[PDB]
């Protein structure tokens, strides 16, 4: 299953099943969208991805109001630190990758003024750029672009982009 899973190359079969689809209408990288899965979930062993919150992606506030309060990690002013933090919690994890690709999509802090716009596949050359422009806006580990290549390489993830 994504939790309990066999290897790598299960979860990551069983991720692009609902990653390509949803990354091919969202004018996403579907790499991107796995690897996010992979390194905010740790392979789907997180509480935090696991049911009943269903939150591969490290996804922080409420999704219909429906939220969960866990410790993470954050990168503040050059301190690792922990922290309380509310988390979406989903009904199945489908919606995660919905929500995933919702807010980067339309994410905005100003009026036309789009904050993951830098990781839309129209607007990169390579799925680089896009792990590049998550770091420091969706999570605040300065590392977080190659966490993301780091998945993305060892386990040739653009073959399921388009």
């Amino acid at each position: 299953a994504l939790s309990p899973t066999q290897s790598p190359s299960e979860f990551i079969a069983e991720l692009a099943r609902c990653a390509q689809p949803i990354a091919q209408a969202n004018d996403l990288y579907a790499s991107v969208m796995m690897a996010q899965a992979i390194v905010e979930s740790g392979w789907g062993a997180s509480t935090l991805s696991k049911a009943p919150n269903y939150n591969l992606f490290g996804i922080k506030g409420s999704y219909n109001g429906q939220s969960v309060y866990m410790d993470t990690w954050e990168y503040l002013n050059g301190k690792w630190l922990v922290k309380k933090e509310p988390f979406r919690k989903y009904p199945s994890y489908m919606e995660s990758f919905q929500d995933n690709a919702h807010v980067l999509k339309t994410t905005s802090f100003q009026a036309g003024v789009y904050y993951y716009a830098g990781a839309w596949k129209s607007n990169t050359s390579s799925y680089r750029d896009a792990t590049a422009w998550l770091t420091g806006r969706y999570a605040t580990d300065p590392s977080y672009n190659a966490k993301l290549n780091n998945v993305i390489t060892a386990y040739n993830l653009t073959q399921y982009d388009t």
